[PDB]
Formats: structure tokens, C-alpha cells, sequence
């Protein structure tokens, strides 16, 4: 509760539905005096961290914090911050546990792990491309896609990779509301016959939906405490996997 | 000010130092190990700095992602600059970047590759660039207040490659070129073999931010690119400017 935590709370009352804050909506909000918030913001001024907006006294965000970010993406890259992730996730859930990224227009598995628990686990290789219809991490992904995306992907025919893949495109609609709904998505065998995966989307700075994060796991292996385990865990996990990269939900996404 | 000096302790990282202990930190900072661990650790609370996984050492923590993305949305600066670098960069066959001052700083924070030739001057973000030995430099330097290039050129100037123009003078005589041409042009400055090109880039106040270069490798310096790179990188420049909402000074030619 010292000055410089102080300061660095006000910081935290901007998001990208509030970029510019008066003085006295900063006083409201933080609940410190209007001359405390004009000290400490002017000291975040100086340092390039906040600056005055032209019209009326209103802040937004400083420019010195480009550079940082610069040097934080360099430090710590997604692949990176996901190792830790993934291997907590595989060690809770003693299932295989892997995150996707969006690479142009495709979904691709770039790192994963394996659990120490059981020695029959879903296997995979890294750059493996997900398809949007038929696993839960491209579900993930597409249910938090601009409509027109969606649209081109299910404009396209739709391959049917195992017999239990959705080919019906007001199907795959009808699954990418009900993952929009809950914030988590499910696929049976849509990929790799049995084999159940249950995803997370991971949003970046911009709130825009960078990947997913799952975990997939033998059907025979789905049993009642599982399937009530897994979806906390993974939630978690997602979120915290978010924080590391400086990410941000966007409103349609439930927390 | 205690805001001020905590802050000043992340200006210590660079893409040369990641990673830095507190004992390097009390060293390089000039304060008592005792003040950078308490402002250390009231920046680590933040979200600001972090604690380096297997080592005792510092590095930048995620907070600092989530501002930049909310500066982006406010200037959205390094977003407008993707679409422009990778045209430029396709149109010259050469590495293009964009730089911003980071106060008294001039950093280059985005940058483009061509897919041309598999030789090129390579980059990483967040590189220091100088305000003498870089065409970036120049450009911002000629558009800068006559106090700032005061301050600049007063404090001794480092040689990094045996071309640096080191003379005051001679940095004085050029900024005057730029101020009258709007385009800098700098030749293994910064690094040996290198010849690059830049505009300034402007804010909505009319006064500059930074700069948008072309660097190439001077044996790919012919005539026909000599005169095909400055028309193409002032016409990206101004694009870009205009995207940002800004406005170019009077004494800036168009």
C-alpha cells in the first residue's frame, strides 16, 4: 500500500472499453483524494507512462511502455510462459495437455506435455494443424472468430478426418454458439477416434482470439470425475497462461 | 519522486540485458541494494517485473503487454506500421523499420524483411538506434526542438563504426539538409556497409515521434535505387502519419 503500489493501481482502472479516465472519474474509481491522483499521475506522466489528452484533464496510456512491452515479448515468449502451463495442467489432470496457435489462416499444435501418471497418453508432434470443425481446440478458436472467418471456413467443404467428424456446417454453428456461451469446448473423436479433448481460446493484448489451450484424453479415460476435473482445471489454466502473455477477455466470454 | 525511481530501474533492461540480478541492478542504478529490492519488489507485486524462473535474477514481468496493447488501441502507431513496412520492404527489396522516441531514446520497435534476396541487414525491436549515426536518428533530430539537439550534440559523441560522424558540426551541417529535403540518408553510421534512408514520422501536434527507414546493404546501393527508395519511403512515411492522425510542420516539404 506505498506510493509506488498506489500509483501503479491506477494503471490497472484503464482497459480497452475505458482507454481515457478524468481526474475526478480516477479519483472515484481508485477511492484516493483528486491530489493524490494528480501526483501520482503526473509522476506517470513524466516517466512516459501516462500522458494528458488535449481536450480537458483526461489521461490515456504513455508511448515509454512500447519498448518495455518489446523487450517483455523477447524475454518471455507464448511457447515460452506455456511450458509451465502445460506441465500443470498434465500433472492435474494426468492427461496429455497442448496449446495451438493461429499461424495465417490455420490452427497449428506448437507445444505440448505428457503426464507422469499414466503410460498409455494421447501422442502428438509439434506443428501439427488442427482442423476448426473437428477438434475442441479449433472449436475454441472459431467460436471467438470474426463472423466473416467463420463464414469462409464453413463455406469451404469440411473434411471428415475419423466417421464421427461434423460435416454439417449448422452443426459446427450450433456447437460455436454453445462454446461461445460457456468458454470451453468439447470434441469427441473428430480428429483422432477416441480420443476426447476438452479447449480453452487464449486472447492476447488486442483481445483477440490468438489460439487454444487443451487437454486430450483417451475416451476410456473419460470418466465421471474426469469430465468434472478437467473443465476447472483447463479454465484455470487458460487464464492463467493469459496473464502471462498480457492478454484480455473480450465481453463475450464468460469469467 | 519514488514513482519516478522505480521506473527509472526498468530503462536497465535492453535486448542485451534481459535478465539482470539485484546486485548488477544496485551497481548500474547507483542506489542501495536495500532501495532497488524494495522498488524491485513493489514493481514484481505490479505485475512489472518478475522473478527469472530457475535464476535469482530479474526480468520484465506481463503488465507492460497489456499497457502497450491499450496505447496501441489509443495511437494505434506499430498496428498502421505492419501493412506499411511490408510494402516498402517488398517495393525497395530491403529491411524497412519504423523507430519511436522512448523519451530521450530513439528505439526501432518494428521492422520488415523483403522476400527478394536472401542477403539483408537484420534487426531486433527494441534496438537503441543513435541520433548521429542513423538516418532515424537524423530525421528525428532535424525535426527535434533546438534545446534537445543541444543537449544531444553537447554530450560527446560515440564512434560505433571508424565512418561515425563524430563532429558536432558536421551533424549540425546535415540535420540542416534533412530540415530542407524532409528525407535523411546515413552510410555505415551505426553499422559498417550499411546505407539507409528515413522520414520523420509526426504526431496530430505536428511535432515528430520517430521514423521510417530503408536499410540496405551498400554494394545493393545502385543508381536505380538510389532514385527508386526516397519516392517510395516518403510516400509510406506520410501514409503512415496520416494514419496516426498526425500532421507535418510547415517546415516540412511535401
Amino acid at each position: 500500500m506505498g506510493t509506488v503500489s498506489k500509483a501503479l493501481t491506477l494503471l490497472t482502472y484503464f482497459n480497452h472499453g475505458r482507454l481515457e479516465i478524468g481526474l475526478s472519474d480516477l479519483t472515484r474509481l481508485s477511492g484516493m483524494n483528486k491530489a493524490t491522483v494528480y501526483r501520482l499521475m503526473s509522476e506517470l506522466q513524466e516517466a512516459g507512462f501516462v500522458e494528458q489528452v488535449e481536450g480537458a484533464r483526461s489521461y490515456r496510456l504513455g508511448p515509454q511502455v512500447l519498448r518495455l512491452a518489446a523487450l517483455r515479448e523477447a524475454s518471455v515468449p507464448i511457447l515460452s510462459a506455456s511450458r509451465r502451463v502445460l506441465r500443470e495442467l498434465s500433472e492435474d489432470t494426468g492427461e496429455t495437455t497442448h496449446l495451438s496457435l493461429l499461424q495465417g489462416e490455420q490452427l497449428a499444435s506448437l507445444s505440448h506435455a505428457y503426464s507422469s501418471r499414466n503410460a498409455t497418453k494421447v501422442m502428438m508432434e509439434d506443428a501439427e494443424v488442427l482442423t476448426f470443425h473437428g477438434t475442441a481446440s479449433g472449436l475454441a478458436v472459431l467460436a471467438y472468430s470474426e463472423p466473416s472467418f467463420v463464414d469462409a471456413v464453413l463455406a469451404a467443404p469440411l473434411t471428415a478426418r475419423t466417421p464421427q467428424t461434423q460435416t454439417d456446417p449448422a452443426a459446427i454453428r450450433a456447437e460455436i454458439a454453445e462454446v461461445r456461451r460457456t468458454g470451453l469446448a468439447q470434441s469427441i473423436g473428430g480428429f483422432e477416434a477416441e480420443v476426447h479433448s476438452h479447449a480453452v481460446p487464449i486472447f492476447g493484448p488486442d483481445r483477440a482470439v490468438l489460439g487454444a489451450l487443451a487437454v486430450a484424453a483417451p475416451t476410456s479415460r473419460m470418466t465421471p470425475d474426469q469430465k468434472r476435473t478437467i473443465p476447472p482445471a483447463l479454465r484455470a489454466a487458460g487464464l492463467s497462461l493469459t496473464e502471462r502473455i498480457g492478454g484480455a477477455c473480450p465481453p463475450e466470454f464468460p469469467t
